[PDB]
Order: C-alpha cells, then sequence, then structure tokens
C-alpha cells in the first residue's frame, strides 16, 4: 500500500495472508471455512494465516490453517485478468473471535464516489521497494467507469472497477494482490492489477465482487 497508514493490530480482522514459505498474497475470510482471493494468486501448497498484523513475528492471535482445495473462477483469463477471483477452503474451520472475523458479501454493487478501505502488506514505494511487516490501510473512493476506461483503453470489462486517486500518491501495490476492498461494510473488491503504483492517471483496478455473489454462494455450498 502506497501513501497509506498503519491499520493497527487486528483492526481488519477479515484480512488474511496467503503463505507458501513466505507471504505472497492477501485474502478475505467470508466464513469459518472459506477465503476469497485473486485468481492470479493461485498456487499449490497454501497455508492461510489469520489474526495477523506483523507477518514476521508470532504475536499471539494467529491461526495457521492449510487450504484443502482451491477453485479458480471457470472463466478466469490470465492474459487480461478478467474474472480474477478464486475461492480457498480451509482444512479445518477457523475460530471466529474479535481478532478473526468474516466479511459480508454485497447485496448490491456500490456506486462511484463511495469510500472504501483497502489493506495489505504490499510494497509501500511507488518508485522503489520497501515491504512493511505490519498491515497498511488506505481509504479511497470508487472512480467512475469513464475515468477507469480512459486510463486503460480497451482493458476494462464489466467485471472490473477502478479505485484510488487520479492524482497519484496513494494506491495498492505488489504484494497487496488478492486483498480486500471493503465499502459500507461489504466486500466490494479484490486487489487485481494496475500500471505501477500510485502513478498519476493510473489508479488500481479491482475485481467487481458483486458480480460473483451467486457463483460464490453456489460453489461453497457444493464443496
Ligand atoms: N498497481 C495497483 N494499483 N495495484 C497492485 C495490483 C497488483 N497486481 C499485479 O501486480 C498483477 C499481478 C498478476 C500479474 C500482473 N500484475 C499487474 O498488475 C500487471 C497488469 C497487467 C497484467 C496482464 C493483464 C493486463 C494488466 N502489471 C503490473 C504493472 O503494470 O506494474
Ligand atoms: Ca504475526
Amino acid at each position: 500500500i502506497v501513501g497509506g497508514y498503519t491499520c493497527g493490530a487486528n483492526t481488519v480482522p477479515y484480512q488474511v495472508s496467503l503463505n507458501s514459505g513466505y507471504h505472497f498474497c492477501g485474502g478475505s475470510l467470508i466464513n469459518s471455512q472459506w477465503v476469497v482471493s485473486a485468481a492470479h494468486c493461485y498456487k499449490s501448497g497454501i497455508q492461510v494465516r489469520l489474526g495477523e498484523d506483523n507477518i514476521n513475528v508470532v504475536e499471539g492471535n494467529e491461526q495457521f490453517i492449510s487450504a484443502s482445495k482451491s477453485i479458480v473462477h471457470p472463466s478466469y483469463n490470465s492474459n487480461t485478468l478478467n474474472n480474477d477471483i478464486m475461492l480457498i477452503k480451509l482444512k479445518s474451520a477457523a475460530s471466529l473471535n474479535s481478532r478473526v472475523a468474516s466479511i459480508s458479501l454485497p447485496t448490491s454493487c456500490a456506486s462511484a464516489g463511495t469510500q472504501c478501505l483497502i489493506s495489505g502488506w504490499g510494497n509501500t514505494k511507488s518508485s522503489g521497494t520497501s515491504y512493511p511487516d505490519v498491515l497498511k490501510c488506505l481509504k479511497a473512493p470508487i472512480l467512475s467507469d469513464s475515468s477507469c476506461k480512459s486510463a486503460y483503453p480497451g482493458q476494462i470489462t464489466s467485471n472490473m472497477f477502478c479505485a484510488g486517486y487520479l492524482e497519484g500518491g496513494k494506491d495498492s501495490c505488489q504484494g497487496d494482490s488478492g486483498g480486500p476492498v471493503v465499502c459500507s461494510g461489504k466486500l466490494q473488491g479484490i486487489v487485481s492489477w494496475g500500471s505501477g503504483c500510485a502513478q498519476k492517471n493510473k489508479p488500481g483496478v479491482y475485481t467487481k465482487v458483486c458480480n460473483y455473489v451467486s457463483w460464490i454462494k453456489q460453489t461453497i455450498a457444493s464443496n
């Protein structure tokens, strides 16, 4: 997260860290047994880490659970990142508590202008590399689809939306992938892609979760 702020230990209890010997992507707990992340974060051998703040220090509120199965969206296109969403099931249910909680799915999509909270352990430098060990947060509004499509001509589909600032300075970045974009208490987005980080006229692009609610519900009930 570039231009963001330290969230504060466990203030975003639904945030998860996907670990394969190291943290490689973020994710969101939707219930005691299921996590939603980005399809491009797909990998074999994933351990889901919950109740995390500093990812390099065992602080006492963590829950480390292995993934039993991963399901990438049937229409995921790795070339364009359209349908960038994947569901991960935990080998055993997590114990929900004040520091480990699930995030609600949207009943409807949000509109441009709505403020959202994006979080992660990704790079904090636009022109450089510096990875924080504690969770970073960023408040940013959903931008109009016209602003989004003007920035990325011919690359934005109906399954995507832009969020951030056209002036640059604040944006998600490498390492934030798969992380949550929560607006009005609902999971509205998943950190997907962008062009660099915090660059003028190059906002972040996110998977539009509201379009996948039915798929999510059907898939988790049958697995
Ligand atoms: N930058 C912002 N605002 N948010 C960070 C999102 C992180 N996602 C990626 O880096 C993804 C991860 C999967 C590989 C690609 N990669 C990118 O962002 C690519 C985007 C392109 C990949 C192929 C489909 C078209 C878009 N580029 C990164 C960059 O431009 O720096
Ligand atoms: Ca820790």
